[PDB]
């Protein structure tokens, strides 16, 4: 069931921040998104935290090839991640690169509001990012990602430490993939 | 009144601030400092005196407390226990009573102060859900003498659930029970 | 007015470009009378001065000029080492508000300096609305861990950062209700 | 039986009073054959030796014989410098369980002897109650966050009292369900 992969992934999410897990992940490195992938999806997908193993194609999207992925992701972890343009850089090429077979989009975007707060001491502001311009400029982000930058750079939050800004983004999260979702 | 009903709902307000802004782990563990810093946020607009030690003489119920001339000092005295082990951390808790260093907040400020000794030294807090009223209040008062009871009572209701915000919140409607307040949500 | 605004931002400009902010003493209120001279020298007569007469009108209740110089030097004497002793420095030397004008900005560049001396951070103003700043300064007269908890998220190691300190300035500025560019 | 469960306890405490336990390689299958074969040495006939059948014991998933020698020289090549990767050691060495049996308790001493080494630390395991170290075990397979949450949070340098180290054995021996005594 959906219902299980949801309520249970968020509850894995919500632990991941009351046990004070998510500054004990590796920042900015693939090791660091499957560390919040495995956890996210534990007991719900075979492959939690696993790279995949085929080639999968979305529509006019060019992924990573799978033959190539390992060693793609090591060339994505050396890119710098100091500045708000490098960060945006690295997750734009992240989710070009798509490691797992499913929960890039969910998993990428807690990875990615830890480098922004442990880089520039800000997360995203994903409640105010309406789902229709967020998914436009991440498909724009194959070829220009000036749109996404600026869409993400006017909604930035400074409420690093604040639980329930964390919430909002898990709910803007979920809603980003067609699943609306309560606490 | 009715500003009683605002000095409750407002602290406990302020109780699920401290977790929810992740400032519970700020505060300095098993010092007075850090139970001012407690009480000093619990009671922020409700009262004038909120994390300052009183200046007169509780002495209240029967029961000897800290005077009010060397209550500085004695506080300084109990921050030089040790709180490394559970009969150590138990010995400072009844110490610290003992002291009573507010004007009022003294017996909701302290258990959260008490659980995060215990979180950071051995890694549970009290599971007071379970820790009746009566129970609670009569070894309170026996620990003036001998605190063996309060010590057994607590040992007896230890919770490795740390983390968890539920367990936080019952322990913040039964620590209002034990102060004649029923409250609820949090 | 917006000529002595604008003289107080280059000097300001100065300070970090003639390397005279290194200067000055860390943590003392001779050291923010000495940010306090140079910013506003030929803009305020009491440039450096502490005040003789007592902050303005409302209910704000800053300390009482007749005791103002030596309430400082108690101030001056708490310790400056730790996060939590800057910004309990930081607050009780807001609440005694020692110039007639120029407390908001001078104090800012002062505490800034503290926290680069000792926590090699400074505060990168820009990210700190004024709604959230003011309502925690004034806050911070009954508790201020919402003001330590508002500052520290909002540190940056970009100490030598020319950029971050002119974004310090003009936030800084808005805090006062000044529009400043550049 | 309890007197093989009484022989291998003294056998540990001989290991420490001994200075055994300092001679063993640190990290590899090796240093933990070399446990498990001073722990049982009149107790089981594979002590120290890998075991050639599988563990066919529900539908545990361990490594298969066949491949096991292999195996652990796979696992033996993984890094313990950090904590992070010294549990990510003992996770696959958990999984791998090369002995037909004692692979739980001498494990244990084998895990602490890397943190001694590399982090100046060994495990509080009194602290560690049965019941959520055997689901962090159980659930490393599949992620092992919460494990390293446990072992972490129960870090102790008191890396030569001999005390801890018998509090450890005794709770060691009761994750297996043996309940030994001094
Ligand atoms: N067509 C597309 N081109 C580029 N990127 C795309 C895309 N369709 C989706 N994406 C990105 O991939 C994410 C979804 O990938 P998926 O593996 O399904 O993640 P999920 N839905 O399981 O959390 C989206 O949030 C978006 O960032
Ligand atoms: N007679 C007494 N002797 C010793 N300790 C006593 C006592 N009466 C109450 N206490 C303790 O002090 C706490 C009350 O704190 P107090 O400042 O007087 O009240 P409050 N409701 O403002 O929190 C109780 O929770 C109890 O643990
Ligand atoms: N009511 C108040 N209580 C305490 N502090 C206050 C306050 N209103 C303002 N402040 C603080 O004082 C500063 C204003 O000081 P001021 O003397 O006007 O300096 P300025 N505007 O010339 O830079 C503000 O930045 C704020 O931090
Ligand atoms: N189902 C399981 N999956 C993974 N690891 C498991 C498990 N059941 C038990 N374990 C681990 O293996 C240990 C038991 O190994 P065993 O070979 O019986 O050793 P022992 N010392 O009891 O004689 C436990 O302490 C635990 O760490
Ligand atoms: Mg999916
Ligand atoms: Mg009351
Ligand atoms: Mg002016
Ligand atoms: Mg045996």
């Amino acid at each position: 069931e959906e219902e299980f992969e949801i309520n249970l992934s968020v509850k894995h999410l919500l632990e991941l921040w009351d046990k004070n897990l998510l500054n004990t992940f590796e920042i900015g490195t693939f090791k660091g998104l499957s560390q919040i992938h495995s956890y996210m999806f534990k007991d719900i997908f075979d492959f939690n935290g696993q790279i995949r193993n085929v080639n999968i194609s979305k529509n006019n999207s060019m992924f990573c090839l799978a033959r190539y992925l390992k060693q793609n992701l090591e060339i994505i972890d050396n890119m710098k991640h100091d500045t708000f343009d490098q960060i945006i850089d690295k997750y734009v090429e992240m989710n070009i690169c798509h490691p797992f077979r499913e929960g890039n989009g969910r998993s990428m975007r807690i990875w990615l509001d830890l480098i922004l707060k442990k880089q520039l001491n800000v997360v995203v502001n994903w409640t105010n990012i309406n789902k229709d311009e967020y998914l436009l400029a991440m498909i724009n982000s194959l070829i220009d990602s000036t749109n996404l930058k600026l869409l993400i750079k006017n909604n930035l939050t400074n409420k690093i430490t604040d639980r329930n800004v964390y919430i909002k983004s898990i709910i803007k999260s979920y809603e980003y993939e067609g699943f609306k979702i309560n606490i």
